[PDB]
């Protein structure tokens, strides 16, 4: 599913996203819009052979199990599919282990080099919320 930009604004605050670990809609929506373009179906292969899934971009290498990432995790029990789908529950509530991991949403290398510090809000401007 290819969200609107609103759409998933609302869907993300939804599940409880907004304002997560102190990180404001317009955080977790420009992290979107950089990782996948507001796809849920973008996977993204890495150099070490892990892989990226989802709105999100979460990695196989330590958050969920794709079975051909060798020595990794799946910190957040699931398989890396369903970090696909068009119900943004899975990517949600991993995310959420994620950004509390220790380094925020430096975790998101995308939030780093194209959010943080931005003027962000500009992501849900206009959304009826
Ligand atoms: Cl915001
Ligand atoms: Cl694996
Ligand atoms: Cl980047």
């Amino acid at each position: 599913k290819v969200f609107g930009r609103c759409e998933l604004a609302a869907a993300m605050k939804r599940h409880g996203l907004d304002n997560y670990r102190g990180y404001s809609l317009g955080n977790w929506v420009c992290a979107a819009k950089f990782e996948s373009n507001f796809n849920t179906q973008a996977t993204n292969r890495n150099t070490d052979g892990s892989t990226d899934y989802g709105i999100l971009q979460i990695n196989s290498r330590w958050w969920c199990n794709d079975g051909r990432t060798p020595g990794s995790r799946n910190l957040c029990n699931i398989p890396c599919s369903a970090l696909l789908s068009s119900d943004i529950t899975a990517s949600v509530n991993c995310a959420k282990k994620i950004v509390s991991d220790g380094n925020g949403m430096n975790a998101w290398v995308a939030w780093r080099n194209r959010c943080k510090g931005t003027d962000v809000q500009a992501w849900i401007r206009g959304c009826r919320l």
